[PDB]
């Protein structure tokens, strides 16, 4: 049963930036959702101190980068808090509208894109190099879910039927057919050593069979 929902406005109009502006500096993508997976493995972390219950669904903290170019994918997964149905839908999106908006005032008063993470938006930045994003995620208050969406202003949650995560996400990136270096070993260790050396949490970057 797959439920479809129309992004704000405001968010469509980010998408559609990201995807259309021409910006080289592509690479950037990876910081950012490698900062997010660090971030919401903060916050498990955190919330374990006082409840260590809540590692139930997993004690090990971490990422991983998983390319495969058979499928075209670069998956980005955390062991983190992960994200109920209603960060999907609501939460998360009522926080990227005002990021949005002063994002959008930044870049018309000089800033560029790689600044997008300041605004809370990183996540999008993903548009840069995919053509369709999906998220597979499981917060231990709520089910596991698979968010996608591959703009022109709608995405997508089912409940997800796929292997059991235990808790955290799973960002899988669809590569756009011109932005295959980023399944490539050495270019993904070039952009971890260079933007995320000091991520705080293991990244492991799975090689290919
Ligand atoms: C996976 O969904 C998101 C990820 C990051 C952000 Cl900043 C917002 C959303 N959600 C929306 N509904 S706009």
């Amino acid at each position: 049963e797959v439920e479809t929902f129309a992004f704000q406005a405001e968010i469509a109009q980010l998408m559609s930036l990201i995807i259309n502006t021409f910006y080289s500096n592509k690479e950037i993508f990876l910081r950012e959702l490698i900062s997010n997976s660090s971030d919401a493995l903060d916050k498990i972390r955190y919330e374990s101190l006082t409840d260590p219950s809540k590692l139930d669904s997993g004690k090990e903290l971490h990422i991983n980068l998983i390319p495969n170019k058979q499928d075209r994918t670069l998956t980005i997964v955390d062991t983190g808090i992960g994200m109920t149905k209603a960060d999907l839908i609501n939460n998360l999106g009522t926080i990227a509208k005002s990021g949005t908006k002063a994002f959008m005032e930044a870049l018309q008063a000089g800033a560029d894109i790689s600044m997008i993470g300041q605004f809370g938006v990183g996540f999008y930045s993903a548009y840069l190099v995919a053509e369709k994003v999906t998220v597979i995620t499981k917060h231990n208050d709520d089910e596991q879910y698979a968010w996608e969406s591959s703009a022109g202003g709608s995405f997508t949650v089912r409940t997800d039927t796929g292997e059991p995560m235990g808790r955290g996400t799973k960002v899988i990136l669809h590569l756009k057919e011109d932005q295959t270096e980023y399944l490539e070993e050495r270019r993904i260790k070039e952009i971890v050593k260079k933007h995320s050396q000091f991520i705080g949490y293991p990244i492991t970057l799975f090689v290919e069979k």
